[PDB]
């Protein structure tokens, strides 16, 4: 027996006020008329009865858009409070133009204005309705300020401060609000889209509510690009300068890929891409084989004609983007190749100098490898070190760059110091020509997978190139953990093995360590420890070395105890939940691997438009208006004039709240016909 | 104070979620129709 | 329905009282042998009742105590009611969910810091949302 | 500049026509009127007017429920062929009430019927009114039928005849149908979604809409027992013989395995199943734990007593199911417990000793052995040999207790025949005892491994095996591609290295294959040469197999690229393909895991539930009417209606729906204008 | 930490199997076992440079059976002094059994569990993180258990 | 011949299965308010 009883008692409503409200729904003016007449008078029954669900005489007219009743209510100076925003809300235009014409609970925050909300509808409307009446939207403080301003009203009232800020933003990035009153439509959605997201990082709280914003801006400026008809718009709108192809490179800075994957936007870059070749498209795939085979052979040819004679038809033909890349690829082949014939020349009778001169193969390689580094110090200075660092293929261009000026350090500095041949077995552990040579090597795979970045030319291979890439990320923090879990093991198997270092000179060979035939000494020092542990991901330690010298059975029993503990952590358990979370992550890179290899592209693609280095690198070492803004708007107003009428009939193109406005019709209609005569 | 007024706005936005089409509607519409028609046809 | 639930509990309406999970009350040990399948709708039935949102929203001294304590109490018969665990499951979620919503339609951090320290009998109210796995309540972003 | 032109030219309609039949959309008495009475003995106009698209003058008005313009149409005399099949389609009761009492193109195949097509739609009250008049369905005939009629029909035209046998079984199996007009609705809905199931595998061109009406068919039988409201309605539902839990039982033969995980089945099978234990669901983890034990460390005292005093008091406990299943348990658990002591027990000195006498362990052992084989055997003589093969757990059994009858056959051999203690060493290769020991210890691995099949008893592990063994299907598909695999690269390597082979007496320690310390011979036998590449798997093949002893350098390098070839197509390509048939696999098992693991559970419950086999197999040999089906069909009555009711409601919870009410506005817009 | 304990479930099965193995391979192994005296540096075990007596006890099984699934247990340990070509072929069979029911059968089906656990816990991720983030945040609320434990004391 | 037939079977299933919105609702309330003014205005 668990008896109930309303707790939170609420003043109730009388039996009249309660018809009243039947009264406001049941269609008639005379019954509350006369009561409005009586009650001015009589006293009896305040005119602005207030529902416990707060539904005022006002609001209940409103709820079923029954403006001949609202006006009949609205005469008789019933309270007009708040009741705008519910207009709005609704969406009855007729209910808001007509309202215009002039505790408590609130369904609506107090920082809630009629503008506002108008925006967060969306409505065309009744935004320009609203906007032809002077109104004004606050304008939000920048996203880190220390204003006296902002810190206090943080102090004073976290809670509301936050939602506040939510609401204008959700105001200002309202498409139908941005088509109205902004001069610069397509601008303003690409820097508030920008801006959005930023702001879903430092306010961590609420970053879902800002990402949807965000993207909801994204696809405001892709929509009023799919607008437009003929190409001489869409030049208009790619080419425009705020004060080539401008506009289109505003929305790279600012990630707008969906714009920029634009078909129409793709299809005009692929005309001035392949600008030499008119029918590239529809050519076999044999034969473009053979054309770019042909053209990369020639590209010696090619680049010493626009040295020469730079106006010359020849020399003009390497100017072309998509020859220009061939070239640049074809040099960077030879290069590659010519790495791989650096063993084949050298003769055995120098393998006993130091410090030898270089050799044939080193002085081909030399001008591309000074070539490198003044086309790498060169970018540096356009895009500032900031930018330099942004893309990871930059930063290993930096440590191939670094390490083959040491290699030419040390061999220079090899040649000074030595004169003749000895045998190379005297050498010492840290000879200047043994370091360079590891360092040359090294050198030598950093530039072979540099050839990985050239994937994104094509379209079979770049968008696969570009989902392994995105992959890492969540590879780098798995690592995170196992560098953990190697640490922790190593530490301990260190920690009980040590006592039984043994000497190079006892062991079988002179050899100590896990790189000997006879593996030994894996767990003596904590460097040689965290190699064994590593090793052992691949099965190429030798389970042998957890014996000890003096057979000590319990040590030896508990030193293979954590190595078995070990390897269950790493390879049954870390392993296969780094394959479960590949699982997933790549799931959902493959519905963006489209519109995100496009963007790829078309950076690409860009870094060729410009004539600044045109030349490869062997090559590039060798000495020797108002107009333009009324177009633009003539345009845009076009492009809004279209967008909001596909918008309008896609919305039409369902709910319970609409089946009980048909039915009130009906009745409304039905109680005239009876009292009718 | 504060549970009274927590308790007042969740009703009110869940009575609106609810108002916001099964076919047992579509039933009710025909017979609102169909009584209107009988009673002007008696009607005079 | 909230306005049909007011209606009747305006005129005096009561509901039975469940008994404990575990129980060897007389009557119940009777009922189950006498007849099973109306015992255990019979339970079913009133819990369904009693995690009503509206009618804990109206008629409950503390609708958010008796949330979590409701939506705690059900995930408990869930393990031990396991041949109609998905239904008491779906009910335990109906509790959280209304608890969290309820927190939800606060304005200022004033009214948070009243709900969030308030103490039956600092941040009483969020320790003992801790002691019932009230994790939602918990992440909400206020 | 492609001309578009109507290829396919129809007559045209009149002018005055195409009115009339908007006019029979209008609802005109007159021009209807006028028109027959114009031209009904004037014979200048037909009235069965035919639209372009087949619509009529009967069709028209049917299809926006207009009684009055269609009961006026009616009157005239006008054609009416096939209207009453699309009034049942549209589902109007008034509209088929209407034409009950009084080679052209139609939408529906000719074989169709009215009573089919009211089944096809399931409406309950449109079905009542059919078969209160006399009606009938043709009877389908059996899957594999020889007769005359079939054989000939399917060979004149196999199209019609298929589709014929499909429009049959979707009218039989309507849930409507059979709640009204069949004697025992829970046991046609048993056998009709078996016999779909079966047609499914037949005819494989349609088993996409067989297996859905089989699924249909199980989901109404497991609604049916939805409806009960008291535990004497699900008695009387599951315990009714058509001539104890017979029912069920029945249940469990036609697969039917939604019906027997359905909640309040589950829950009165667990009263039957805890008869000792009444409150063990509320019972502490910890005590659960402890009763077990103290259970199973008494078996043989509980066993004892069931012996000498079967009606005592202390002989009831071992009926009871959980009782008995944990006797059962604590038994084999000490037959494998005496099999890890074969080991420890045994002397050096016995080691020489050819053809000894049965050891003590063995002595211990031997009742259980001789209890496995006894209980196995009764179990395929009642049950018969089909129903033994279908439990993969029985085959494992039956070829354990093969080998355990080897063993002892052997070792009682070899007793008789070799007398004396002779070195072990210098034993041949194929001595008995030598097989004898081989034979045991293959047997000890299946007997462990048969522990598995416990698992389905238990809540959290359960699911799981079941979950597994569904998996292991996959797999063994799999296995037929790796197994072409290997034997082509196998005669490959074997054709190549044959040549080379060398004789084991000049090998390092004299060892001739790859389980030496060096290894070699690796493919000089094509047996030698699939066991190369099996242990190529797991990486335990050495590479310096591939070399030869005099260096035949291009002979090494092919044999080296086939060795490495078939790797790649194992061991990245095979094996990671295995791995995503499995990913998916297991993806749709997961969804129906609970369902399927309360059908395993229950057979297994149900196993204990017989007062025959009580006793372990240590002790397993030892010396020495018309009421119930009135009050079937009287909680049958009562389910339907139950169940009808809640469909009829549930169903009511279009752009068709959408001009009904265009029309009804329109209809009465006209009326008032035309009243005055 | 939610995905380990759908792989607690797997060891049960696994555990099982392995007992299964270790039981049949040592009660045909134990009649050739051999004295470290015997062996080539007085190493016994399978922790020697030449590993032996891999099977001649029950403990010592049950480690190769281990050792087995990352690799380490060379295969030349199931012949025996005494060559019985017969005895040698079927525990080098028992061997390759427990191989293919190991890592070919039961490690690709923890596999596939453990993918779909991480789909389902996906979903749940930030809100079960956060409350475990609010719990360690509370800990250090409290003016008790201030002092580190070095100045603890 | 077969192919007429075919074409003919065809048209009438896809418009059967094509009748089988805001816009909707909107013109469905037109004919209740246009019908209300002519019985207004009508004599
Ligand atoms: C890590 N590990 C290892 O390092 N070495 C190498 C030792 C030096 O050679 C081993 O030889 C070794 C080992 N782990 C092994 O099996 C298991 C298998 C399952 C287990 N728990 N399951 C659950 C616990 C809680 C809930 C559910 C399941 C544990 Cl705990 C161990 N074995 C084989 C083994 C060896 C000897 C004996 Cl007596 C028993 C087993
Ligand atoms: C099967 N195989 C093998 O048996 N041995 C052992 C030989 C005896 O020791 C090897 O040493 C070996 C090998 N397979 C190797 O790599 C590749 C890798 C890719 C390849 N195609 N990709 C594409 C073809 C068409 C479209 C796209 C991709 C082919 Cl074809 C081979 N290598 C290493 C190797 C060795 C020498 C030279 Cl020159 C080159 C590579
Ligand atoms: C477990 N196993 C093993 O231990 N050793 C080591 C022996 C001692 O060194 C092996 O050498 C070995 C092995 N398993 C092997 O292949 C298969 C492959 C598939 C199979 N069935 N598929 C299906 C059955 C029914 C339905 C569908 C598929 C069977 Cl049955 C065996 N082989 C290689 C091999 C060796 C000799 C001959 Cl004659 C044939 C094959």
């Amino acid at each position: 027996r668990i008896p109930l009883q309303i707790v939170r008692a609420e003043t109730e409503l009388s039996a009249e006020e309660k018809a009243f409200l039947n009264a406001v729904e049941k269609g008639d003016y005379a019954t509350v008329k006369q009561a409005l007449q009586e009650a001015e008078i009589y006293y009896n029954v305040n005119i602005n009865c207030m529902d416990p669900l707060g539904r005022s005489a006002l609001l209940i007219a409103i709820e079923n858009e029954n403006l001949e009743i609202m006006e009949l209510l609205l005469n008789h100076s019933v309270y007009v409070g708040d009741a705008l925003l519910y207009a709005i809300r609704k969406e009855v235009v007729g209910a808001v133009e007509l309202l215009l014409s002039y505790t408590q609970f609130s369904e609506f925050t107090p920082d809630i204005t009629p503008i506002m909300l108008a925006a967060h509808t969306n409505n065309y409307e009744i935004i320009k309705l609203l906007v032809q009446k002077r109104v004004t939207i606050p304008r939000p403080h920048q996203i880190r300020c220390n204003c006296v301003e902002c810190v206090s009203s943080s102090e004073v009232d976290s809670l509301r401060h936050s939602r506040s800020r939510l609401n204008i933003y959700k105001a200002l990035a309202s498409p139908s609000l941005i088509a109205l009153s902004s001069e610069d439509p397509i601008l303003t959605a690409f820097r508030l889209g920008w801006e959005l997201k930023e702001l879903s990082k430092v306010e961590n709280e609420f970053k879902a509510e800002y990402e949807e914003l965000s993207q909801q801006c994204k696809l405001f400026a892709k929509d009023l690009l799919d607008q437009a008809r003929s190409s001489r718009e869409l030049e208009i709108i790619l080419n425009h300068r705020d004060d080539d192809l401008a506009k289109l490179k505003v929305a790279i800075k600012y990630h707008q890929k969906e714009f920029v994957a634009q078909p129409n936007c793709q299809q005009l870059l692929a005309t001035l891409w392949y600008d030499g070749f008119p029918g590239w498209r529809r050519k076999h795939w044999v034969v473009k084989l053979l054309t770019c085979m042909t053209i990369g052979f020639l590209f010696p040819m090619l680049s010493i004609a626009y040295l020469i004679s730079p106006r010359s038809n020849l020399g003009l033909f390497i100017k072309k983007p998509f020859i220009k890349f061939i070239c640049h690829t074809a040099s960077y082949l030879t290069f590659l190749f010519m790495l791989l014939l650096a063993s084949q020349h050298i003769v055995r009778t120098d393998l006993h100098v130091q410090g030898p001169p270089p050799t044939v193969v080193e002085w081909m390689i030399l001008p591309w490898v000074l070539g490198f580094i003044w086309g790498e110090i060169k970018e540096m200075w356009d895009g500032g070190f900031t930018e330099y660092i942004h893309d990871w293929w930059n930063l290993m261009d930096f440590a191939m760059n670094s390490l083959y000026l040491a290699t030419i350090s040390l061999k220079i500095m090899a040649y000074v110091k030595y004169n003749g041949s000895r045998p190379r077995e005297e050498w010492e552990m840290w000879h200047p020509t043994l370091i360079a040579e590891a360092l040359f090597a090294i050198s030598n795979i950093l530039s072979s997978l540099r050839l990985i970045s050239l994937f994104t030319a094509n379209s079979h291979l770049g968008p696969l190139q570009i989902s392994l890439g995105r992959m890492l990320l969540d590879i780098l923090k798995f690592l995170f953990i196992y560098c953990l879990v190697l640490l922790a093991f190593a530490n301990g198997l260190n920690q009980l093995y040590f006592y039984y270092e043994t000497r190079a000179i006892d062991e079988p060979n002179n050899c100590k360590g896990i790189r000997c035939e006879k593996q030994n000494n894996a767990f003596s020092t904590l460097f040689e420890t965290l190699q064994s542990l590593f090793w052992s991901v691949f099965g190429l330690l030798n389970l042998y070395v957890t014996n000890v010298k003096a057979r000590h059975e319990f040590t030896e029993f508990v030193g293979a105890t954590m190595f078995g503990t070990y390897n269950v952590i790493s390879l049954v358990v870390l392993l296969n939940m780094l394959i479960a979370m590949m699982n997933n992550s790549y799931q959902l890179i493959a519905d963006h691997a489209d519109i995100e290899w496009k963007f790829a592209r078309t950076k690409l693609w860009m870094s060729y438009f410009d004539e600044g280095g045109t030349l490869p690198p062997p090559f590039n070492i060798i000495p020797s208006s108002l107009i333009q803004n009324q177009h633009y708007q003539e345009v845009i107003r076009n492009l809004v004039k279209r967008y909001v009428a596909a918008m309008i009939r896609n919305s039409k193109t369902l709910t319970e709240e609409n089946f009980k406005e048909l039915k009130q019709d009906i009745s409304s209609f039905r109680y005239e016909v009876l009292d009718l005569l």
